[PDB]
């Protein structure tokens, strides 16, 4: 899955890059419209009492995105996911999330991953 | 008046090299926390009771800005306190000038009248 | 009467179940963003040109709340615009119904002044 | 080493819980008060979360170097929430001028 988005000037930091605690926050959007395509969104989901909890997450940072920088966060996949970070086709991180569901349950959804 | 103290962290500041203006809001809720709280009665205590305050209007002039590691405080003050809406005005100071004026105004579901407890704790 | 469309992000809530009021504020931000790109002087652009927008002040009034993954559109309109600042106002849309009304003045500062809004950003606003 | 803090409401989240990006901004104010006691650039960064923290929780950060080199350093993390650790994590970093 490719997700594309800008960066937002209230996204970076004194240092003049993203802050890192914010990339999590591109990934959980990255996942948001991965559900959606597959007609599972995050949210008719928790309608059925499903809600994703996060276990762990680790990401790694190689390159600094700056204001107004595009880029593109490839997805792919207890259930764990995949991250790749790249602003013209240079890989500026890499990351991971673990996630479950409690009703803590079996995965019914399964193949929309 | 009430004093809040706070330090500027960095992950609250932007390119610019100043702290983000929509963080400011941030600020005056952490105010409004402490107040609560030293009146005996914090806003998670409300919530559990089944209150909810709810922000009707917030505003802030920004006169000087605010950098990483900067020590100020935001003074509280009650400006308003009716049957059914409270208002606070802030005043953010740095070494002791202004960088910052603002006001917020709360009213409260359950629309209900403020009950009699939570009004005695905003006087 | 610019149109800036976005959907509400699961982060930007909190226990409430409601967006918190000061990330509409960032979502103003993001219109006057893509406003200002829109129109060829992207805030970017600005940057580099040595120019920086402040803020002086910024007002909004919550009507009704957003949820997360609520699709909406924030309004932008030009309410004023003097030699030194000039004035957004906005509203939030959802279901084509006013969720939140606000407004923002900001000033032109280039170096460690504020300066004449220039004719090129001039253009560009009214 | 120690870093105390409470939980305000706009770090949580609609499930009512302290969103997960959030824990990495206390990690960076504990790294801060840890460097006073005594360019800085984060390489990576991992959290687990063992159980949630709730608006206006009082919870501690237990900060511990791990890991020192000639070109990196490595911190630790534990929260704590009572006697429970509700949040195990570690960051590397190194420095560039």
């Amino acid at each position: 899955f490719i997700y594309r988005r800008r960066v937002q000037f209230y996204e970076t930091d004194a240092q003049g890059i993203v802050h890192h605690s914010n990339y999590f926050r591109y990934f959980e959007e990255a996942r948001g419209e991965f559900l959606r395509s597959k007609g599972f969104p995050y949210s008719k989901m928790r309608d059925m009492g499903l809600e994703v909890v996060l276990l762990n997450a680790y990401c790694e940072y190689k390159k600094p995105l700056f204001y107004d920088d595009v880029f593109e966060v490839h997805l792919n996949l207890t259930f764990t996911f995949s991250y790749i970070v790249f602003k013209e086709d240079i890989a500026v991180a890499k990351a991971n999330t673990k996630h479950c569901m409690v009703k803590i349950v079996s995965i019914p959804v399964l193949e929309v991953l």
